[PDB]
């Protein structure tokens, strides 16, 4: 059961919260370019990746996958101010988030 | 269950609210060009596809697709300003919903 | 039961809505060009077909197909401010109102 | 295999790297408050902790916890330009760094 | 095997080396007072201790205990520009060092 | 064997050599009181003693205890200047010396 | 073998050379006040004392115990230059050396 | 053998030779007041004692007492440049010298 946890922070004023718990086999990867980006990712799932990378200012990000099995989620947020917040239950179910810009607002919710 | 929610965001100012839930094997993607196109998709189908594509300004769509099997979405606003909704719960089905030009409004029911 | 609604939109101010219910293996399309189009449809009938296209300005037309099987209509409007008010109930049947310039008013009713 | 990873950063244009893998039920915690802190962090213990806590500016730590059972790794690094350098491969093993200062340099290797 | 290793550094320019391996229910710990202050201690022993205290500026002590088991090495360095340097390789041992002022140099050996 | 070491050095510029191998269950005692005083002392005796006290400045002494048991070595030096050598090599004997003044030599033997 | 060598050195200047060996039970005390008086005492005698007090300046004395027993040895230089020779191997023997002034030399032998 | 040998001098540039051997249970006893004193003195006898008594300057003795036993040897010399020269050979016997003035000779034997 290898789970790996990556957090990468490049510029200034990002931070980060990361949580993995009961995930065997998981991939969760932060990786903030820019700044002012506050991430808070959460996978409790086997088998299932997670990959957060912020380039730009001011973007947040809530990413919660639980429960799920062989599941991958994806946000990429290029640009300013943008948030995103993404749940994902479903097994063998995958969830892309990519907002360019500023401004957008984008919700994922995959059961 | 291989289920793909797939948001792409160019321009800026566009905003997206994706939900896929009980979705086994189906996909949902929402791609906007231009600025200000507004979104909100639920699926909840089986073996089911929704295409929503936005090109222009100021494009507010609502799709929703559920308890539906074999069946398709696709949703596309060229122009600026249309408005389009739609509910599709009958199975091995689809509607395809188009708008060209200036404010045009466009109301779909599949049951 | 492979069911499609369609509904096309060139130009500004035209305006659709379409409702089609309990209708099996059975399409709707509208297609409006021009200006100001109105449009109300509804269709319920088993394999059966609703055609309208709309080409001009400020045409109004209000269709409905009920409880009717292997029925089809076509409705045209060419030119401005036409009318068309048809409803048709009958099975194994056909109704196609033509409008060609300004100002002309058909009702048909199909039992 | 309840293993997390925690790193915090408040302030701007600090650095951090961690690794976790083959580390069960393991958590690895970073703390920097400042600015342009350094840290290098690797886990692959079981049942094994790090705790890294950086306060201040442009500190340096590079932080190895591998093949230990059982092992806790404390490094407190307080002012500026500060460096430790720990690696642990020993089992049910503690080490603990305390910096405080400006341009400290101290380096436990614990097997 | 619960072993611990402590460094204390206040004040500014204090480096300090310290050596912990095969080390087991041993304790290394190191306490720099002021500033410029050198101490190289390596710990391989069993159930062994070592006590540095450097108070002052521009201190050196060069420690090393291998191989012993039960062992206990104390250096206490007061003043400045003090130099001991200790090899304790013996088991069931105890060294004592004891500097006070500039410029005194002490030299120990025990096998 | 408890083999206990210790050297005391109060004032500036003391130096001080102690050697202790193959001695079991003794102590070897260094004062030195002021600056500049020099001692050499080795102790190789099975429960034995080494008391070496040099109170004032530039004191010299050089003591050893090799081969002996229940041996015990004294030297007090007050003053400056004091030179004493002394080789202890008898079991269950003691050798005494006092040097008071100013340029003080003093050699003793015991086999 | 409680065997003790005792050297009182009061002033500058003063020398004293002591051996003693094989010697059991047995004392040495030398006593020099003053400045430069030179002593010389060798004692190989069981159950033996030899006593030398040098009281003044540049007194001069040379003692030998040799191979006897229940032998007391003693001479009190008091003054100036003064020199003394005593050679001693008788059993049960005692010489009593009393030199008071300036250029005494006082030989004694006892065999 | 109780055998007890002693010089007194008082005064500067007296001097004494004394030789004590094969002599038990004997006494031998110098006593020099003055200066230029000079006095020999060789005691073998058993049981015996020679008393020496120089007050003066330049006085000269020259004693021997050898083989014999119960002996006693008597030398008294006041004033100056007094010469004696006594051999005393025979048991049970006594030999008394006094010599006062300036410039005396003595001679005597007893065999």
């Amino acid at each position: 059961p290898n789970s790996e946890l990556n957090i990468y922070q490049y510029g200034g004023g990002n931070s980060a919260l990361a949580l993995q718990t009961d995930c065997r086999n998981s991939d969760l990867t932060i990786t903030q370019h820019g700044g002012g980006n506050g991430a808070d990712v959460g996978q409790g799932s086997d088998d299932s990746s997670i990959d957060l990378t912020q380039r730009g200012f001011g973007n947040s990000a809530t990413l919660d996958q639980w429960n799920g099995k062989n599941s991958e989620m994806t946000v990429k947020q290029f640009g300013g101010g943008n948030g995103a917040a993404v749940d994902q239950t479903a097994s063998n179910s995958s969830v892309n988030v990519t907002q360019c810009g500023f401004g957008n607002n984008a919700t994922a919710h995959q059961y």
